[PDB]
DNA sequence: TAGGGTTTT
């Protein structure tokens, strides 16, 4: 056993915290406290016979309502508002199924609409099921919820079903996203909402009776929410007879969903797309006639496609799919070459061209921006070329999806964000690398990597049809189609990736307690180890005891939108009184960081966030201080030069903020606080105290923890916990800096691609791991005196330190243990206080002199 | 010295 340095406190401190304590010590309405063993006492069955007079509103239906609907509904298609608008919807293929539809949902709970793209299933099955229902007279007996899996997506389109009924948006479609909804009215409406909303809406209403129709879209991209979702209607559909579900499918693997819902009824709707011709690389070559100069395993999936072909092309072409690089995007030279081609032959529209990550995008932005070829020189005046990236600006300002100007070609250099997520209408012609990166958790060695690797089949035909929303496309892959052939159908289905912490909290909610049994019975059931792993990361925060049942503090993060962990940090800002800076960290690491990452900018970057760092040697509170100078910059109406100055996202940081107060009228609901305001002066007297801002930091991050151990830009000699030697991520603050105060780090996530890499981090106390953390005890080793966290961290400490800072702990326990049991704030100068004072007293002892 | 992409009454 290594030790560490001196952590004994003085004489002094000492006395006060023994008396702080023992006043704490002589102390003698829940809510709460009731609901709570209210769950814990009812089985299944009473939970669903009480959730059902609880959520009983739809059992009252307004007939004057829905006579007048009717017959509004009946002479507003004498219009010629409408009328116009109804034969063209009778131009989508669905609308000549309505009645095969109509019929389908009346005569069975669980129907399946099959489509491609085009096809207006998304638009049209809702409105086919209400004004059926308004038709036949009951109204106010129709509540449709249709999910979908962007919060884009499900703007959009309830803007366009609203216009397609000639109303504005609010009366009988409307959406919820998180933080934003334009409501519809209460009864005979369509809601489309994302699927997460509706996830946390269970929790107050766990068998869907607040809906008459839930329609569910997109399932095949396999979301977790959705596959998650199904799960659970399964145990809600035995108990909803009158409830009608609608799956919602692309053509991808479609009968999986059939098959599990056990063989449902399938329609399959024709879609309206222009043709997409597909190349793949032998015919590109034989186009291209390019030439490449400047492992195998390759051969035995080649030389056999070679024979097949043989007489199909010149065999010069065959000899370059021979190179292993000329498969995917291995040379960009060559890609640049078809960029150039295209430019020239192939008329007007334009390219769009999918690399698996920033690195390779920022290579061909190069070599088209700067050709070091005369045939690349020759073009660069005639293209308009936009990087597209979730980090990249592109995507939030309006040029990119505007057309070029005149006598200027658009060439798009994309990652898998224009698969889906971001849209773009002039595209004619897409050049698919076939490679993307992809997380791959490994649970056997708790190691999370970012590899390149192959795209699916599902993956290009998204790609192909991006090629015909205007003209017949062209769309070119840069491998054979030997590759395709040993592609695999789908992307592996997130479910299988994530950790099930967050899941298996949610679940106890709606009184599935097993969670092994429940995840079992998805389509893709999750490897049981990662459920053990949940479970024993959810004991050792305590949300679960260790038999498995919900403690009262598991409630409350149930209840939180937000990783449980993160959820903790949260309350724990409550009751220390730091709840801005906090919730601050908390939001950014659960959503996305506001900084962008331009090209050719990265250095500069890099001293943009060193500045807002402040030198606290965290990228958690600099984010908070980022957020501070925001408000600064807002208050100044200086809001735009500061964005544009530090290369900071308006958007994002406008949808921190709305988390921030999501999260504080959160915790002033389950009176946790005593404001809602989440910058409130009494809910942030310690605020300014940065010792104290990594102690609550390590309180959620714990256990992920690491040592530094060497030096030299500098070189680290670092590892976590587990022995493993890991470096800070470039893109982190704390990456070759030198001299830190503390030589100890919590992070949120590791990662693996070039070498194991801390994403983020804080440097933290080990004080302050000591009092909140566990594997604590004291001892001797050599003949001196420690004290230990986790039992894996051992440091130098004082008989007296110990003594006072294991009873410390154990009030600490005893505290926290009262404040998830009976909620209410920290009353300023109470017993609670002065327990709270002691630990302000403690970890103030390391503030940088 | 490096950053696939969704999302939460």
């Amino acid at each position: 056993i290594r030790l560490g340095c001196n952590v004994s406190a003085p004489s002094g401190v000492l006395e006060r915290v023994k008396e702080l304590m023992e006043d704490y010590s002589r102390a003698p309405d829940a809510k709460f406290q009731q609901q709570f063993r209210h769950l814990l006492s009812v089985n299944f069955e009473e939970f669903v016979a009480e959730t059902k007079e609880r959520n009983a509103d739809l059992d009252w239906v307004n007939p004057k309502l829905d006579e007048r609907l009717q017959l509004e509904l009946g002479q507003r298609q004498l219009e010629e508002n409408a009328k116009k608008r109804l034969e063209a919807r009778k131009k989508l293929p669905t609308m000549k199924y309505a009645d095969d539809i109509i019929q389908a949902v009346r005569e069975n709970q669980v129907i399946l609409i099959v489509g491609s793209t085009g096809c207006g299933k998304t638009t049209q099955v809702p409105q086919i099921l209400l004004d059926d229902a308004i038709s036949r007279g009951c109204a106010s007996s129709c509540r449709i919820i249709c999910t979908q899996p962007r919060r884009i997506s499900a703007i959009a389109i309830a803007e366009w079903v609203s216009y397609e009924r000639c109303e504005s948006l609010g009366n009988s479609v409307g959406y919820q996203i998180r933080l934003e909804s334009r409501k519809a009215r209460e009864r005979a409406s369509i809601t489309y909402c994302t699927t997460g909303v509706l996830l946390q809406q269970l929790q107050s209403d766990p068998l869907m009776h607040n809906l008459s129709v839930l329609i569910l879209d997109e399932i095949h991209e396999r979301s977790v929410e959705t596959d998650l979702l199904m799960g659970l209607l399964k145990v809600i559909l035995p108990h909803r007879p009158d409830l009608k579900v609608i799956l919602m499918s692309a053509t991808v693997r479609e009968q999986d969903f059939c098959d599990y819902f056990n063989n449902c009824p399938m329609f399959r709707i024709e879609g309206v797309m222009f043709p997409v011709k597909m190349l793949y690389l032998e015919d590109v070559l034989s186009k291209t006639n390019y030439e490449f100069q400047k492992r195998m395993k390759h051969e035995a999936m080649i030389e056999p496609y070679l024979r097949r072909i043989r007489n199909s092309y010149d065999s010069r072409v065959l000899d370059k799919l021979r190179l292993p690089e000329s498969e995917g995007c291995e040379d960009i030279d060559f890609i640049a070459d078809l960029v150039y081609y295209i430019c020239e032959n192939e008329p007007e529209g334009a390219i769009l061209v999918f690399l698996p990550g920033y690195d390779k995008i920022s290579q061909l932005y190069n070599i088209l921006d700067k050709p070091k070829t005369s045939k690349g020189q020759r073009w660069r005046d005639h293209m308009a070329v936009f990087p597209l990236h979730s980090l990249m600006q592109s995507g939030e300002q309006q040029a990119v999806f505007r057309r070029p100007p005149a006598g200027q070609r658009k060439v798009i250099i994309s990652t898998i964000i224009a698969e889906t997520s971001v849209t773009i209408d002039d595209v004619v012609y897409v050049i698919n690398s076939g490679r993307t990166k992809a997380t791959n958790y490994d649970i056997e060695t708790n190691i999370q990597s970012l590899d390149e690797v192959w795209v699916t089949k599902a993956n290009t035909q998204q790609r192909r049809g991006r090629a015909g929303r205007v003209r017949p496309g062209i769309c070119y892959n840069l491998f054979s189609r030997a590759r395709e052939d040993r592609m695999d159908d789908i992307p592996t289905p997130e479910i299988l990736r994530s950790k099930l912490e967050s899941i298996i909290l949610s679940l106890k909610l709606l009184h599935i307690d097993d969670p092994y049994r429940f995840l079992q019975t998805l389509i893709n059931a999750p490897n049981p180890e990662a459920i053990k792993m949940g479970v024993e990361l959810l004991k050792r925060i305590e949300a679960l005891d260790q038999t498995g049942t919900l403690t009262p503090l598991g409630m409350h993060l149930a209840k939180l939108p937000i990783d449980p962990q993160m959820g903790k940090m949260i309350l724990m800002s409550a009751l220390f009184c730091c709840l801005d800076p906090i919730t601050s960290a908390a939001a950014a690491l659960s959503f996305k960081s506001p900084f962008y990452s331009p090209l050719g900018k990265e250095s500069r970057v890099d001293e943009i966030k060193r500045r807002m760092a402040r030198n606290m040697r965290s990228d958690h509170l600099m984010v908070h201080n980022t957020i501070i100078a925001y408000r600064d910059s807002r208050y100044s109406h200086a809001e735009r030069d500061f964005c544009y100055k530090n290369f900071l996202s308006s958007m994002t940081l406008q949808q921190l903020e709305r988390m921030k107060n999501q999260f504080s009228e959160l915790l002033y609901n389950y009176k946790f606080l005593a404001s809602s305001n989440c910058k409130d002066a009494a809910s942030n007297k310690n605020s300014e105290k940065i010792p104290l801002l990594r102690a609550i930091i390590g309180a959620g991050l714990y256990p992920n923890m690491a040592h530094l151990r060497k030096s030299r830009r500098a070189i680290h000699t670092m590892a976590t916990d587990d022995g493993r030697r890991v470096n800070f991520h470039p893109s982190s603050v704390n990456s070759g800096e030198s001299g830190f105060d503390s030589a100890y780090f919590v992070y949120f996530q590791r990662q693996k691609s070039t070498d194991l890499f801390l994403l983020d981090s804080t440097m933290v106390f080990p004080m302050a791991l000591i009092i909140f953390g566990d594997g604590v005890e004291a001892g001797v080793t050599q003949n001196t005196p420690y004290l230990c966290v986790a039992k894996t961290y051992y440091f130098k400490c004082n008989r007296e330190t110990a003594d006072v800072v294991i009873q410390l702990r154990s009030n600490l326990e005893k505290l926290l243990l009262k404040k998830a049991l009976y909620p209410a704030p920290i009353e300023e100068n109470g017993y609670e206080k002065q327990l709270i004072k002691a630990i302000e007293l403690l970890l103030s002892l390391d503030e940088r002199l």
